C-alpha cells in the first residue's frame, strides 16, 4: 500500500489536519513535496511514480493542478520511502488541494505461464487529509 504526507511551505498535512497556508505565505507560490511511505512492493524493482496536485472544489469535483513523474526503485522488503517535489505551485487564495500518487511497476510483476501485468499500488483519496492543504482566506 502507500500513505502519503504532503508539505506545502514545510507544513505537513497529518489525518487529521490539512497543511495550512497562510494568507501572506500564499504571495510567492506555495513550494508542494510528497512523502511517499510505500510496502508491499518488489523489493529492488523499478516504479514509474506519477503525482498529481487536484483542485478540489466544494462540489467534490476535481481539476488537475500539477503532474510530476518520475522513476523510483523499492528497497530491502519492498518498504521505505520516497519523495516527489512539485516546486513552486502558484496555488489560489481560499481553495483546497490533494495530492495523489500512483506507483506503477516498470517490468511485469503479476500473472497464460508469464508473468503479464505491472504491479499498480496508489492513494488516490480527496478525503485524505494527511495529502491535502488549505491555502487561507485573509
Amino acid at each position: 500500500t502507500l500513505k502519503t504526507t504532503v508539505a506545502a511551505d514545510g507544513v505537513n498535512g497529518s489525518s487529521e489536519k490539512e497543511a495550512l497556508v497562510s494568507f501572506e505565505n500564499s504571495k510567492d507560490g506555495v513550494d508542494v513535496k510528497d512523502t511517499i511511505d510505500y510496502k508491499d512492493l518488489v523489493a529492488n524493482e523499478k516504479y514509474n511514480l506519477t503525482g498529481k496536485l487536484m483542485h478540489v472544489k466544494d462540489d467534490g469535483s476535481l481539476e488537475e493542478v500539477a503532474t510530476k513523474t518520475t522513476e523510483v526503485t523499492a528497497v530491502e522488503n519492498g518498504s521505505g520511502q520516497w519523495e516527489l517535489d512539485f516546486g513552486n505551485q502558484k496555488l489560489q487564495v481560499g481553495e483546497k488541494y490533494v495530492v495523489f500518487e500512483n506507483a506503477e511497476s516498470v517490468e511485469n510483476l503479476i500473472d497464460n505461464y508469464e508473468l503479464d501485468t505491472k504491479q499498480v499500488v496508489k492513494h488516490e483519496d480527496k478525503n485524505d487529509k494527511a495529502q491535502t492543504l488549505i491555502v487561507e482566506k485573509p
